[PDB]
Formats: structure tokens, C-alpha cells, sequence
């Protein structure tokens, strides 16, 4: 998988 926009939820918490 690919989190493009995704990330910024999964990445501070």
C-alpha cells in the first residue's frame, strides 16, 4: 500500500 494523503493520520498517532 501507498498512504499518500493516508500518512499524515498514521504518522503523529
Amino acid at each position: 500500500f501507498v498512504p499518500w494523503f493516508k500518512k499524515f493520520x498514521e504518522r503523529i498517532l
